[PDB]
């Protein structure tokens, strides 16, 4: 573009524009105020406009210089001011290197009567308030997806402003939030760790199965274009990535008929909504001309001629092929469905009579699926037969067994993250539980690997964070207790409960309690589940009695430690 900064704006309009360059300055820079902020949204968007009438500058040049101009900027990050020295684009990868997952921000918490207040003042503001504290919160969320939940959170304020009506909406649209943010999460974390092949190899699987309707070229040429999209908004290329992902957008429904009929209320949508529908798309019914694979993947003899000379394209054809007529397994599944492929072909092309070899390899596919519905069935019985709590009180265990040196508030996290799989995905209709509860397993194992990179602790976890993606749930699901863990010295402390807790709501209470679960089986690392569910069971009775007292504090005081004595003796 002549000016790229001017052809963004013109593309976008005025709005969407400004809201981006805050969420991407909000991502960067996670600790300034939300006004300071504004203040270069508007400096760059005067330039914007200066230059649709250095303009020539790219906008990374353009928005990485405006950074480099932020008040404070040494005290408040001390390797940042040493990223503005350098030169793009290795200034801009200095920026994301220190982009903080876990910056240990407040609680956002709805204050329907203060909020409603802000919103009438200025609306403006308080949408744009919103988009940073989002941002800087998840700083990889989905750029054009944020100013899309921002517009429902302007409806939930809209509608409920003239608490009953707000509070279980913003709770909701919240949920969306983080569900939404481990999503892009994954995508990223496979672009730094993995490549862009698989994330290609990841979307051919996806799309495949929403689109079985399409064709390969079809799924090919979506897949290319949106690994372009994310890889730019996983880049902090905001502006290029929402401008793409219109691109996208109409294409997609320029082509609806071709590609899917589960498209039509979706394209039918205003811009934002249009590209939401179409990514949270519901799979399209299987075609009935469907062709059968073993002819072209089994029975052919050229394989390996075809394997030689497009080993790329011929491979992408089959999961293309193998994941549209599967909408019932896992993405990662059909990932490993496709690699067993693959390795067969390179096994079986090598020796003497190939055709007779890779005739069977169909039947290899059979034990990789069974491994994980039986995971899949165990975990819903389970969760069906003690609920949403206790099921996460198990995966806790579970996991903190397998990576006892991870810190107490991870372990919560992803053991609670984990648990609301089984509410999420056992209720549905059977089928759709394996691929529901596994992609959901990614993205709960994602946000682990996350916050190991930066706290390395396990080796354990190193290894299946950073061996295949594919086989990632897998190697989780396969470690068992560390021996190599020393138990915990036990600290009174640790496992002493006060009134306090009393007046916290529901899921912090839990939190409270689920943390000293985690900590019990620091301390006896060898206790089966069994025993560690009779104490944590003897801990909760106790917070019960005592919160329901006259005199609390008294009651947590004379009772605690007996329990806390007698505790250690049933985890022998």
């Amino acid at each position: 573009h002549k000016s790229e900064i001017a052809h963004r704006f013109n593309d976008l309009g005025e709005k969407h524009f400004k809201g981006l360059v805050l969420v991407a300055f909000s991502q960067y820079l996670q600790q300034c105020p939300f006004e300071d902020h504004v203040k270069l949204v508007n400096e760059v968007t005067e330039f914007a406009k200066k230059c649709a009438a250095n303009c020539d500058k790219s906008l990374h040049t353009l928005f990485g210089d405006k950074l480099c101009t932020v008040a404070t900027l040494r005290a408040t990050y001390g390797e940042l001011a040493d990223c503005c020295e350098k030169q793009e684009p290795e200034r801009n990868e200095c920026f994301l290197t220190h982009k903080d997952d876990h910056p240990n921000l407040p609680k956002l918490k709805p204050e329907p009567d203060a909020q409603c207040a802000a919103f009438q003042e200025d609306p403006d503001k308080f949408l744009g308030k919103y988009l940073y504290e989002v941002a800087r919160r998840h700083p990889y969320f989905y750029g054009p997806e944020l100013l899309f939940h921002a517009e429902e959170y302007k409806a939930d304020f809209t509608e409920c402003c003239p608490l009953a009506c707000l509070i279980p909406k913003l709770d909701a649209l919240k949920e969306r939030i983080l569900l939404s943010s481990a999503k892009e999460r994954l995508k990223c974390s496979s672009f730094q760790n993995f490549g862009e092949r698989a994330v290609k190899a990841w979307s051919v699987a996806r799309l495949s199965q929403k689109f079985p309707k399409a064709d390969f070229a079809e799924v090919s040429k979506i897949v290319t274009d949106l690994t372009k999209v994310h890889k730019e908004c996983c880049h902090g290329d905001l502006l290029e990535c929402a401008d793409d992902r219109a691109d996208l957008a109409k294409y997609i429904c320029e082509h609806q008929d071709s590609i899917s009929g589960k498209l039509k209320a979706c394209c039918d949508k205003p811009l934002l909504q249009k590209s939401h529908c179409i990514a949270e798309v519901k799979e399209d019914d299987l075609p009935s001309d469907l062709p059968a694979l073993a002819a072209d993947f089994a029975e052919d003899k050229e394989i390996c001629k075809h394997y030689k000379d497009a080993k790329d394209v011929f491979l992408g054809t089959f999961l293309y092929e193998y994941s549209r007529r599967h909408p019932d397994y896992s993405v990662s599944l059909l990932l490993r469905i496709a690699k067993t492929y693959e390795a067969t072909l390179e096994k079986c092309c090598a020796e003497a009579d190939p055709p007779a070899c890779y005739r069977t390899v169909f039947d290899q596919f059979t034990p990789l699926v069974e491994e994980p519905k039986s995971l899949v069935k165990k975990n819903c019985d389970l969760f069906e037969e003690v609920g949403e709590y206790d099921f996460q009180n198990a995966l806790i265990v579970r996991y903190t067994k397998k990576a006892p040196q991870v810190s107490t508030p991870t372990l919560v996290e992803i053991g609670r993250t984990l648990g609301k799989v089984g509410s999420r995905c056992c209720k549905l209709p059977e089928s759709e539980r394996l691929p529901c509860s596994e992609n959901h397993l990614a993205l709960a194992l994602n946000r682990l690997c996350v916050l190991h990179e930066k706290t390395p602790v396990s080796e354990k976890i190193t290894k299946c964070c950073t061996d295949s993606l594919a086989e990632r749930r897998p190697c989780f699901s396969a470690l068992e207790l560390d021996e190599g863990y020393v138990p915990k010295e036990f600290k009174a402390e640790t496992f002493t409960f006060h009134a306090d807790i009393c007046t916290l709501p529901e899921d912090e209470k839990q939190i409270k309690k689920q943390s000293a679960l985690a900590e019990l089986v620091k301390h006896k690392p060898k206790a089966t589940k069994e025993q560690l569910k009779t104490v944590l069971g003897n801990f909760s009775a106790f917070v019960a009695k005592c919160c329901g007292a006259e005199d609390k504090e008294a009651c947590f005081a004379e009772e605690g430690p007996k329990l806390v004595a007698s505790s250690q003796l049933a985890l022998a």
